[PDB]
Formats: structure tokens, C-alpha cells, sequence
């Protein structure tokens, strides 16, 4: 038990990254040779559990994370900075998705993956009529919608719930004010039982990345990584249009300036990119906001909210991440199951855990909303091949995260300032 | 956002009368035009929504104010004083549900209102023998029979789990109480957070009793008014009956003079009537309690509990109306479904909450343990003009569960001042 | 109410037995004259309800009793006694289930007792490959898992969500160290509350064993007793090897004379034979470790501990119930699913309460997760036979239970005190 102390304590990220490697080269030599189904055979359960394993945690994720978002978030604990940087987290990240389509639709990520896993192509299926889908929000029976699927009345439950919890919070009760307290106290204990359980499945991850990715070189072939490459280069490219266009003309119409301010947030940016977690770049989050001039009453209360509301760059790369899986499988969007990757992508966002590699979890509740569920082999065989580049976009994903806390704390205290 | 803060600060009764007539007359005036498919596609899913989101707190609330409620008649912690209570709330609640079956059998409420809702009548289900029916009320998994409708498992283990809890409250061990005591207090919250959705539903409910009526007007026709006449004539003549012979026969033999006792408790009867609601209306009643003379030892324990449990116009009000819901159908209750109403009614006017509007939700507990699913569309259809004139039998139903509340105190305070 | 209360304050044990021997000699009575469809009609029921209440209290127990076992048994708060014996519990269980199914092997209990209870015989599953067994044991959805029966999903989330309340309570952050321990508290709560339920229906326990064998005396006739003496005579057998063998080496390697350590534990060991509660004989047990001269840092710790996870009489019994169970329906247990017995019933004796009567319900557990699911009525028919004689081997149970734990406690006192 000397070995495992030295595989755990070693880097996660170097770890994942000659996984990744090792896993491209022994999987194209070994698909050159004909040996596409001794790895079928023998290495791709390792990956099957690794994907198990990611999707086992969705629906408690959904529902307790959510449940303590939107008690967060509720008008009924809601000053009046709150309502701003609200405003604000919801705007950009709503504009952080529709940006990620317009990447995903310039560039083509996955259009020449045809997927016929089974001998069969993907058929998709019909939707019901507007108003049936509508009304399919509201569940007949939330343990009912808990114990399937379903994740859409989970949302609308937790959120509801949430908003009810906040309400009885302030009530004039002792007995009902301590009952309310424990309930979202032991919803929170859930919720973040299931990050260490996150955290716990990252440490497999290496194993799983080879596992995966070896089986789709020798499968799928050498192709897939220039396929691979534009949806890396398309992640990157709306990142740093994010960047450059929402954050630096919302910073130009607010009188702030935008080089100061880059160069005062490179060292919270660097470490959101090297690990991959804005829970753990909040000290330097709040450094770097302190050596800002942002009043203490600002920083104080925007930032620890940001660290796990505004994720733009978990919501782009859920956009683009929708529209590669869709377009490897020979699908085509249409509009009004692309305004519904909108809502679900920006509810992912909030969702989302804030540790490293918690939005390739979030990505199976936008998969689930479209009408791709993981069941289908297509589906399972798509998401594997952009969970193998996870760490890859993890790392942009994480410094836009921390970057929009930092915009909106500014944009926030330069409003506020004025009196 | 003035116009919604206009909307919520209006006070909720009269928004919904005035839904209503307004529903009634459009929907009259648009189904005589020949207009009655313009209603069912565009004002009736704003009805379909209302009943949507009544019929998602059905489950949580049947489990949780359950497990609550029999934590509180628990004979672990019940005294002397309490043994009374409880038999004399027990007994006047199946009387109650008695007498409505007995006002709903004296008028025919809904012989008239035959509905072909899809072109078929209501195929009644086939019953199991006794031994199999009396066998399935114990689950074999609690969690799938709340996952599932079914609601007569998961009464049984709610008031298991609330006794359990109660003779785990009074243990020896320190961690095992404390367990307990949280464990409750948990489930206490949620019981309050499902009563917070309720009020919450309850300003969205102008609008879905309009849509509902008026697609009910421009369907059904003119006479569902008469219908629906007979049936508020049925609850109030029940009522009226359950509190002169009741009541009145109950203060006669133990030398309570009937006459002064009203005369004492119109103020809180008339509060009653007006807010609709048992917990807003407790204050004034335990006021009335002390003018009365009642040892402040007595109406300090019996009025708080009989404020959640002693319910005798919701057991009316649910006998009612399930036997109109049946007769709207055309289906004839047999002997054997209609004492399930009697034991279920009570277990629902314990279960119900003590808000305006909380009766008609735990109608579908009794309406799912007699074999009258929400989900067929005939039950759906007839439950919808019941659920309209909501608002005028909730009066009369909290003025008479107050008045049961008073009445016991009255009566076991007479019986205890002897010594 | 008087009778009430001569029925519940009798000893429980001298009911169960005398309700044994008058069950069995008005079943063979009842049998011999021909009304065996007499008491299948009218007693039966009251057998099938014992059954029934058994079976519900499976699930909940399999959940809540799992989380915070493994919440004890974690290597976050495991110091350098605990490593010791949480070593030496996990092997002596599964040396104790693998007597049991030797044991269960030299006799051949229930060969002879062919069930046709439909005219038909019980038909094995066919077992997917061992890629997808293993594979299924991470649930896709853990809500769904508790709401259908799937055990085995059940018990992994339990142990993974134990073991990330434990790393979440050594956390550095106060809100999440709260939450983890109201969630852990409102786990156990659960826990201990679904063992309350299991006394209460051990109470009810003597009108089941009594309906459940005078069926099965009447049904399938008098060789059946001498097929259930051969249960008694292996499980008795069984647990005098187990004594013996494993504890009598196990204290001669280590230096303890055995024969003074039973002179000692004797008081321990007829306390737990007469009373079948390893929670009840706890301070006995301390009592008799304090008088073999075990240190009070060593015994404080081990032996409660012990009273809740070291169960060897229990994994042996379900070794040997697995096997009968088994041999009644004619199935032949293949290898593999007879490793799957031995997995399975050291998490049952481990997930088992410590009250009398909770080896039978964790019985159910070792059923399902070999194939035989108590649904199908061949199993369930198989199942009230072993269930009858349940507080005969309970006894023998729990004396091998409180015998581990002290044998555990002197070999580690051993050990420690060597510095
Ligand atoms: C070749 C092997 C292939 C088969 C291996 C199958 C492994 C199945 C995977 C199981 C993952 C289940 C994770 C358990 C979740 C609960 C544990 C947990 O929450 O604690 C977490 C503990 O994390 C863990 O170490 C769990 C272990 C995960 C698997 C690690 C071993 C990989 C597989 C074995 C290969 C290496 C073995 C040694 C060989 C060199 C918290 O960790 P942290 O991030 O460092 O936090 C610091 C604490 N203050
Ligand atoms: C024409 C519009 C048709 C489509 C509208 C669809 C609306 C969908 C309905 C959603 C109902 C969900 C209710 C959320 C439950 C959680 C909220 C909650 O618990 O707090 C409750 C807050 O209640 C609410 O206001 C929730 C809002 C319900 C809908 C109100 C708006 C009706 C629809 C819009 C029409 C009016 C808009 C303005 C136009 C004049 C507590 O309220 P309270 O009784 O006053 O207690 C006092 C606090 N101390
Ligand atoms: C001939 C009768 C056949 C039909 C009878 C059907 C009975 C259905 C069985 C229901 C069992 C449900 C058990 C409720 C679980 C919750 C109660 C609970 O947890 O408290 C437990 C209370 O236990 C009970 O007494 C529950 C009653 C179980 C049934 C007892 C009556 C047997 C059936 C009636 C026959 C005897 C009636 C009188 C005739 C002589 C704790 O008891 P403890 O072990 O003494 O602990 C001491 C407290 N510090
Ligand atoms: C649609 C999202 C609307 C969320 C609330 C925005 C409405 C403005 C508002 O909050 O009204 C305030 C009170 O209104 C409320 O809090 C009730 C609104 C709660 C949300 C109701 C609808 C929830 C629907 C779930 C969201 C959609 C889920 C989608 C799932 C796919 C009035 O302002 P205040 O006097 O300062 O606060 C009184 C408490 N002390
Ligand atoms: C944010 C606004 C959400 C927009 C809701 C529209 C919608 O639900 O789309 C529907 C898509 O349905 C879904 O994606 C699943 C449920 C969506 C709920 C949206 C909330 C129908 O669109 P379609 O299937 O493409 O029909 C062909 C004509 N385009
Ligand atoms: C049938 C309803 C019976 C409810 C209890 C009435 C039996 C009299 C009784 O409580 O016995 C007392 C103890 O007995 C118990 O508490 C156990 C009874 C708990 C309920 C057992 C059966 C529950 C069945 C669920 C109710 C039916 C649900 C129907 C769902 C469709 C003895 O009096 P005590 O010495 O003052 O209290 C000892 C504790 N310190
Ligand atoms: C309070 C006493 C409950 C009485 C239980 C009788 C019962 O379960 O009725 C049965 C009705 O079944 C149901 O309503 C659903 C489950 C009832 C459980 C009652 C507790 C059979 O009556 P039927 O279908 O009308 O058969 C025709 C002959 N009448
Ligand atoms: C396979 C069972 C492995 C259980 C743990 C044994 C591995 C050694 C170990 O605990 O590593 C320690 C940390 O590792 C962990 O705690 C993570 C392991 C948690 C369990 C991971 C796998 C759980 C799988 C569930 C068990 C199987 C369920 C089967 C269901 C049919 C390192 O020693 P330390 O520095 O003293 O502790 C650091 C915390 N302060
Ligand atoms: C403790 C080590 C567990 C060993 C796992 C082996 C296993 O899962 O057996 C499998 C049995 O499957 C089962 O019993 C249900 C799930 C077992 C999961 C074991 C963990 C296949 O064996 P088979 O059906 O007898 O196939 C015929 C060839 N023997
Ligand atoms: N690693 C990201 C979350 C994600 O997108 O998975 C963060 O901490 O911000
Ligand atoms: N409004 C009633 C409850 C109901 O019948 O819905 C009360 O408070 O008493
Ligand atoms: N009665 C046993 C548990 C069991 O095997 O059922 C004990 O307390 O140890
Ligand atoms: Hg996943
Ligand atoms: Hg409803
Ligand atoms: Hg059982
Ligand atoms: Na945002
Ligand atoms: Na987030
Ligand atoms: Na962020
Ligand atoms: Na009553
Ligand atoms: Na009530
Ligand atoms: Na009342
Ligand atoms: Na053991
Ligand atoms: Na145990
Ligand atoms: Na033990």
C-alpha cells in the first residue's frame, strides 16, 4: 500500500493528461494491428465504469444543488446588491450559452463522426405539442420524477422547494424557523457529499481517460482527433470571445478599464486555470478584489456567491459540448430544442459543483433535456470521446468562471460607489 | 413590476370570486357563440396548469404532515387530557364524513353532468378479494410506493415511522434522541415548505379557477350551475347539521349550554369564515377559550393540537365530494369503497394542512383510494368543477373546524373541573 | 386493555415458543383431517402478514443501517486500534459465512421439501456476463435503485455516501461540517427508528410464527420437522465449529489461554443466549472485558463497535438460510453466485441491528442479491419455513455474536500491550 499513496499524492492534472497521451498512442498502434476488439473486450469496461460512475451523480446533484442555488438566490433574503449581481450572473450567463452555439455553429465539431455503433443511426424522437411539454414542467409526482429521469420537474421541484425554505426562514415560528433551518441544512449535507464523491471519481479519472479514449482511436481511428481539435479550438475561441467582448465592453460602458483590470486579476486567472477550481481560488479571488479598491461589504458577499452561481464558461462549454454530440450522431437541432439548451445550460451552470471536472457531469441534465439520454448506445459512445478531452477545457472553463465573479464585483462596486 | 405588486397585495378571496363570475359569464357568453373549441386551446391549460400544480403536492404532503400528525396522538407522549381529545376528534370526524355521506346521498350532486369526456364512459376497476386489498395497505418497499401514486402504503408507514419516532424520543441514550429529534424536525420542514407552495399556488389561483370554469361553462352548458348549486346545498345543509345535532347534543349532555357557547365563540367563528384559515385563526381562538372561562392548562394543549387535526368540514366537505365526483362519472359507489371514504376522509382532515384552499389537495388521496385515478380524464374533468367553487365551501369548512376545536375544549375542560 | 397489556409484558421468547408448539400440533391435527384448504383460507393471511411487515422494513434498514455503519468503519476517523479490528471483524465474517456454507454443504438441509406451490417449480434466472454484473453494481440513478429493490446498487451508494459524511466532518469549513453532521444525524435517526419498527413487530411475532407453521405443517406435512432439525442441528453445529476453530487458534496464537477467556465471558454468553440482544448486553460485556483485565482505552471503543458490526452467528446463519432456501425450491447454487453469498452476508451481518429477530429481515438481502427474489411465491413459500424456527437459532446468534467481540477485544488488548 506504498504504491497508492504515491499514484494518489501525485498531480491530478499530470496524472489525466499521460493518461490522455498514453491512451491516443496505445490506442492508435493497437487499432493499426487489428486489435480493435481485444480492447473492446478488455479495456473499454474500465472507461464504461469511469462513465458510470459521472452519471450515478447526476440526480442528487440536480436536485440538492439546486435546492441550496435557489436558496441563495430567493427574493425573500435578496438586498438590493443582490438583485444586481443576480441580474448580472443570469444575463451573462445566458449570453455565455448563446455564444457557445454561435462558436459551435461557425466551426463544425463532429460532423464527420458517424456514429452506427450497433449497425443503427440515431432516430430521434418525436416531441409532443408545446402546450403537453409546458405543462410536463410541473410533475404529478416529484418522487415519481426522482426516482425516473426526469430531469426538467426536478428543476422546477428544487426550485420551488428552495424559495419555500428561504420563506419559512424568516418566519415569526421558532419551531417552524428550526425545522426549515435543518431541512436545508441536511440538503446541504447531501450536496456536498455528492462533490466529495466527484472528487473521489477524479481520482480513478486517468484510468477511465485511457480506458475511453484508447477504445475510440482504435475504433473510430486517427480522424477523430482533428475532430477533436476543432471542438477544443471551438471552446477556446468562445472563450476568449466571452472574454474579450462581453467583459471588456460591460467594463468599457462602466467606466472601469480593462488592461488595469486583467492586470490585477492574472494572478486569481492563472490559478483558476492551473487547478481547475474556483472553490479553491476564492482567498485569491478576495486578494485580488481587495487590491482592486472594492469596498470590503462588496467582495464580501458577490464573490463566494459567484463561486458557485456564475459559471460562463461551464454554460459555453455545455453549448458547444451539446452541438458536437449532436452533430456526431447525424442529428440537427432544431430551434425550440436549442432555446431549451439555453434555459438547461444556464440552470447547469448553476448547478454545477465548482471542483474539477463537475460540468461534464452537469452536461448529461442538457443531454437529458434535449432528448439524447445516455441510454442509447450512440449517445454513450458520443460523450465518451468529449469526456476524454475534459482536463483539456476544464482549465479555460475554470479562469472564465473566476473571471466573471471578478467583472461583476467591479461593475457592481462602481454602481454602488456612485453615492 | 408595480402592476404585480398591485396583483399580490389584493386580497386573495375576492380575486377569486371575481375570477369566478367573470369566468362564469365569458365562458356562457363564448360557448354560445359556438366558441367552445377557442376556450380548450387557449384559456383551458392555464386551468390544466392550476390543477397541475395542486396535484404535485399531494405525495410530499401525505407522507410528511402524516408522519408529523401521528407524532402528535403518538400514546408514548399522550397524557391524560390528550386520550380524551383524541377520541373525541376521532369519533367527531367520522361522523362527520358519516353525515356528508349521508347530504350527499339526500341530494344527487352531479346526476346530470354524465361525461364522454373522449367519447367513453368511466370503466370502473375490478376490485382484489378482501384478504389481497386489506394485505397491500403494508408495502414491500416504502420507496416505491412513494415513488408510485399509491397513498394507502404510504399512510401506514408514515404513521409507523411518526410512532417509532415518538417512542425513540423518550430513550436513554443521547445520540439516539438527538437523532430522533432531528430526524423529525427534518420532516417537520418539509411539511412546512410544502404548505408555503400551497400559498404560493394559491395567488396563481384567480386564474386557473377562470380557466377552468369557463371551459366548464362552454362545454358542459348551463346547467353544470345547477349542478354545482346542489352540491354547495349539500355541504352547507351537512355542516349546518354537523354543528346543531352534533355539537349542540354534545353540549346538552354535558351541561354546556349550547346557546351562550355560540354566542362566546362568534368571534372566532366569524374570523374563521372570513380568512379561511385554522392557523390564522388560532390567537382569537384561544381568546375565545379564555372568555369562556377554560383553565388556561387545558386550552393551551387541546386548541393547538385541534387546530391540524380535528377537521370536521373537510371530512364533510370530502365525503361530498367524492360521492359527486362518482355520481358525475356514473358510477355507483358500492359498500366496502364507501366506508374506505369514511376511514380515508378522516386520515385526509388529519393530513390536511389549515390554509385557505388545502381541502380539495387531500381530495385526491380519497379519490386514489377509492379507484378514481386523476390521471383518466374523466376524473380529471369532473375533479375541475369541484375544484372551481373551492372558495365558497372553505368558509363554511374552516368555520366548522374551528368550531369542533372549541367544542372539545369546552367539553373536556366540563369533564375534568369536576375533580 | 387489560389483556393488552397481560399479552405485551409477557416475555417475548416463551411467547414465540409456545406459540411454535401449538402452531405445529394444531397444523398436523388440522393437517391429519383433511381442512388444509381451511387453514390456507383463514389462517394463512395472518402468516402473510407477518411476512409482509418483515419484508417492508428491508430497504430502509439495507439504506440508513449501511451509511452510518460505514460511517464508523471509515478511514478518516480510523485511528491505529481501529485498522485492527476493522480487520479482524471483516475476516472473521467471512470465514464465518464460509463455515456456514461448509456447514450447509455436509448436511443437506431442505432436500426433500419440493415445492410445486403453483404446480409449477422455480425457475432459475440466467445471469447476464460478469462485465455487466459488475457493472451494475454503480446505479445510474440511486433514487431509482432505492425505489425498485436492487440492493446491491443500494449498498454501494450507502457505503460511498458514509464515506464522504466522514471526510466532510474533519472538513475546515463550519457550515459544511454542520451539515454533514445534521445529515449523518438524521441518518442514523432513520436507522434507529426502522429498529423500534422491528421490535414492535416482534411483538406481533407470536401470531405469525404460529399462522406461518401451522400452515406449513398442514400444507406440506410432518417430515418437515425433521427437515428443519436438520437447519437447527447444521446452524448449531456451525456456530460450535465457528467457536471453536477460529476463536480457540485464534487466542492460542496469541497467547490467551481460551479456557479461562470462556470462565470469563460465560456471564456474557448466557446473557446473550437468553435475551438474543447484542445491544442489550453491552454493559455485560464491558463488565466481563473489564474483568479480564483489557485496559478501559481498548474495550471503550471496541466492543460498542462490535455490538453493531461483528456478526459472525448472523453471516453464518444467512450462509446456511441461503443453502436451505435454496435447496427447497431444487435450484443448485452455482460458484460465483456462491461468492456472491459470501460478499452479501458480511454486509447483511454488518448492516444487521442488534435486536431479536434482525437476522431474518437482513435474510432478505442475501436472497435478492443471488436471484432469489421473495416476490416469486416458491421463495416466499421457502422463506416462512426458515422463518418459523427464527428464535431458535437467534439464541445460538447472538452468543457467537457477543463471543467475536471479545475475542476481538482481547487479541488487539494483546497486541497493544506488548509496548
Ligand atoms: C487498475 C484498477 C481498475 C479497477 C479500479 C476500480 C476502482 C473503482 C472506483 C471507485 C471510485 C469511488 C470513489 C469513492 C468516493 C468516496 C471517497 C471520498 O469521498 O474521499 C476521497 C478519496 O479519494 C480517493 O482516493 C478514492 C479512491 C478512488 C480510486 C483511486 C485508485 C484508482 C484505482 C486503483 C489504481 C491505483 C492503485 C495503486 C496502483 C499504483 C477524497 O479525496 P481527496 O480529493 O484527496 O480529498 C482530500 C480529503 N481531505
Ligand atoms: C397570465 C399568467 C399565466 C401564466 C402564469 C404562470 C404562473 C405559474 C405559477 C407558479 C406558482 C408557483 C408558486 C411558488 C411557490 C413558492 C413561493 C412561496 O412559497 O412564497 C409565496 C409567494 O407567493 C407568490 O407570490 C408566488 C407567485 C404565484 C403567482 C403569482 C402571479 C400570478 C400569475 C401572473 C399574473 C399577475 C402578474 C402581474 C399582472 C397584474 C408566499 O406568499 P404569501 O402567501 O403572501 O406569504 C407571505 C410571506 N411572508
Ligand atoms: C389476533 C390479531 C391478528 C391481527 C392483528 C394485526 C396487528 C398488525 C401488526 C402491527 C405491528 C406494527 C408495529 C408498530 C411499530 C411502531 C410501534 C413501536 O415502535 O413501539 C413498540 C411497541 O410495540 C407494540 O406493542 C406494537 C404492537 C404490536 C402488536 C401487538 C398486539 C398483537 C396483535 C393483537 C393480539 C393481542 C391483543 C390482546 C389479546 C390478548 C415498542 O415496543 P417495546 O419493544 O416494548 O419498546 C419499549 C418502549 N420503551
Ligand atoms: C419567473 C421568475 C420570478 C422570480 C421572482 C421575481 C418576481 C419579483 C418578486 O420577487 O416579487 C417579490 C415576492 O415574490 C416572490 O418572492 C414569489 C416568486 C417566487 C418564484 C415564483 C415562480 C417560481 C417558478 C420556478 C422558476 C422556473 C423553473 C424552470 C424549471 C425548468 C416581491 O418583492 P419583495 O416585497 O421585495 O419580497 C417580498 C418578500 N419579503
Ligand atoms: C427558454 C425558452 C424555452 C423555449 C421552449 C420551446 C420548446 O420547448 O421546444 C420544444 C422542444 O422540446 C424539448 O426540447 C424538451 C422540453 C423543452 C422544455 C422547454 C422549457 C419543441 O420544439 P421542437 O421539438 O423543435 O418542434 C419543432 C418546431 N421548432
Ligand atoms: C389500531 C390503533 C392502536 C393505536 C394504539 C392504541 C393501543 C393502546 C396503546 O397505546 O398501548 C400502549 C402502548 O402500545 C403502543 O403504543 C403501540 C401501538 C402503536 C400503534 C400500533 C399499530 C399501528 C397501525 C397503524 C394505524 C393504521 C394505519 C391505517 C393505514 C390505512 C400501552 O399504554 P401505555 O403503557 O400508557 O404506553 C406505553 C408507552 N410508554
Ligand atoms: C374502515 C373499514 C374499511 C372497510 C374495508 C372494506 C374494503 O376494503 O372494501 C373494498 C374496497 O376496496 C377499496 O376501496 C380500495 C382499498 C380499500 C382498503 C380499506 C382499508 C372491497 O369492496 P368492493 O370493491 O365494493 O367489493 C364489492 C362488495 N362490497
Ligand atoms: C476496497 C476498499 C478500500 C477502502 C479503503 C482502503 C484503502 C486505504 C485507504 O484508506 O487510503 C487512505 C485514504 O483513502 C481513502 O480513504 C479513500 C477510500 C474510500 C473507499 C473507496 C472505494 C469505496 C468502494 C465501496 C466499497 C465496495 C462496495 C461493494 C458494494 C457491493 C489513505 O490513508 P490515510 O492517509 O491514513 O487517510 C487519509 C485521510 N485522512
Ligand atoms: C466476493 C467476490 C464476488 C465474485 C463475483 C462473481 C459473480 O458475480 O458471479 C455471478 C453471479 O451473479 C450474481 O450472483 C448477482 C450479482 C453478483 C455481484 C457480485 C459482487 C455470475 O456467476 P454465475 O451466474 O454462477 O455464472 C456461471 C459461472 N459460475
Ligand atoms: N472546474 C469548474 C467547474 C466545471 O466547469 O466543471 C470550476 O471550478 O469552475
Ligand atoms: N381552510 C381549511 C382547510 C381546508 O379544508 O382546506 C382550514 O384552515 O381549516
Ligand atoms: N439477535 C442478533 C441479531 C440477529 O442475528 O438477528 C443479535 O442481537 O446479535
Ligand atoms: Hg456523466
Ligand atoms: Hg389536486
Ligand atoms: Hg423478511
Ligand atoms: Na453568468
Ligand atoms: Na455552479
Ligand atoms: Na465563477
Ligand atoms: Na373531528
Ligand atoms: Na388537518
Ligand atoms: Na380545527
Ligand atoms: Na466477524
Ligand atoms: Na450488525
Ligand atoms: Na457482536
Amino acid at each position: 500500500m506504498g504504491l497508492y499513496r504515491k499514484y494518489i499524492e501525485y498531480p491530478v492534472l499530470q496524472k489525466i493528461l499521460i493518461g490522455l497521451i498514453l491512451g491516443a498512442i496505445v490506442g492508435l498502434i493497437l487499432g493499426h494491428y487489428g486489435y480493435a476488439h481485444a480492447v473492446h473486450t478488455y479495456v473499454k469496461p474500465f472507461g464504461d465504469l469511469f462513465v458510470r460512475l459521472l452519471c450515478m451523480l447526476v440526480m442528487p446533484i440536480v436536485f440538492a444543488s439546486l435546492v441550496v442555488g435557489a436558496a441563495s438566490i430567493s427574493p425573500a433574503r435578496l438586498g438590493r446588491v443582490g438583485v444586481k449581481i443576480v441580474v448580472y450572473y443570469l444575463l451573462t450567463s445566458a449570453f455565455a450559452v448563446t455564444l457557445g452555439i454561435i462558436m459551435a455553429r461557425l466551426f463544425n465539431p463532429g460532423a464527420g463522426i458517424h456514429l452506427a455503433v450497433g449497425g443503427q443511426q440515431f432516430q430521434p424522437h418525436q416531441a409532443p405539442p408545446l402546450v403537453h411539454i409546458l405543462l410536463d414542467i410541473v410533475p404529478t409526482n416529484p418522487f415519481g420524477a426522482l426516482a425516473n429521469g426526469q430531469v426538467l420537474p426536478t428543476i422546477f421541484f428544487a426550485i420551488i422547494l428552495g424559495i419555500a425554505i428561504t420563506y419559512l426562514m424568516n418566519s415569526e415560528n421558532e419551531k417552524v424557523r428550526k425545522s426549515a433551518e435543518t431541512l436545508l441544512d441536511a440538503i446541504n449535507g447531501l450536496a456536498e457529499a455528492m462533490y466529495k464523491i466527484v472528487n473521489g471519481v477524479m481520482q480513478y479519472a486517468p484510468i477511465g481517460v485511457f480506458a475511453l479514449i484508447a477504445y475510440v482511436m482504435a475504433e473510430q481511428g486517427v480522424h477523430v482527433v482533428g475532430e477533436l481539435a476543432k471542438v477544443t479550438a471551438a471552446v477556446y475561441v468562445g472563450l476568449t470571445l466571452q472574454i474579450l467582448l462581453v467583459y471588456f465592453v460591460l467594463l468599457k460602458i462602466y467606466g472601469i478599464d480593462p488592461i488595469s483590470f486583467i492586470k490585477h486579476a492574472k494572478d486569481a486567472m492563472l490559478t483558476a486555470f492551473v487547478t481547475r477550481s474556483s472553490s479553491g481560488t476564492l482567498p485569491v479571488t478576495m486578494r485580488v478584489a481587495k487590491e482592486m479598491g472594492i469596498s470590503e461589504g462588496i467582495y464580501s458577499f458577490t464573490l463566494p456567491l459567484g463561486a458557485t452561481i456564475n459559471m460562463d464558461g461551464t454554460a459555453l462549454y455545455q453549448g458547444v459540448a451539446t452541438f458536437f454530440i449532436a452533430n456526431a450522431l447525424g442529428s440537427h437541432l432544431t430551434v425550440g430544442q436549442q432555446l431549451t439548451i439555453v434555459l438547461t445550460a444556464v440552470l447547469a451552470s448553476i448547478g454545477t459543483a465548482g471542483v474539477p471536472g463537475a460540468g461534464a457531469i452537469m452536461l448529461c441534465m442538457v443531454l437529458h433535456s434535449v432528448g439524447l439520454p445516455l441510454t442509447d448506445p450512440n449517445v454513450a459512445a458520443a460523450y465518451a470521446m468529449i469526456l476524454g478531452i475534459d482536463a483539456i477545457l476544464d482549465m479555460g472553463r475554470t479562469m472564465v468562471n473566476v473571471t466573471g465573479d471578478l467583472t461583476g464585483t467591479a461593475i457592481v462596486a462602481k454602481t454602488e460607489g456612485t453615492l
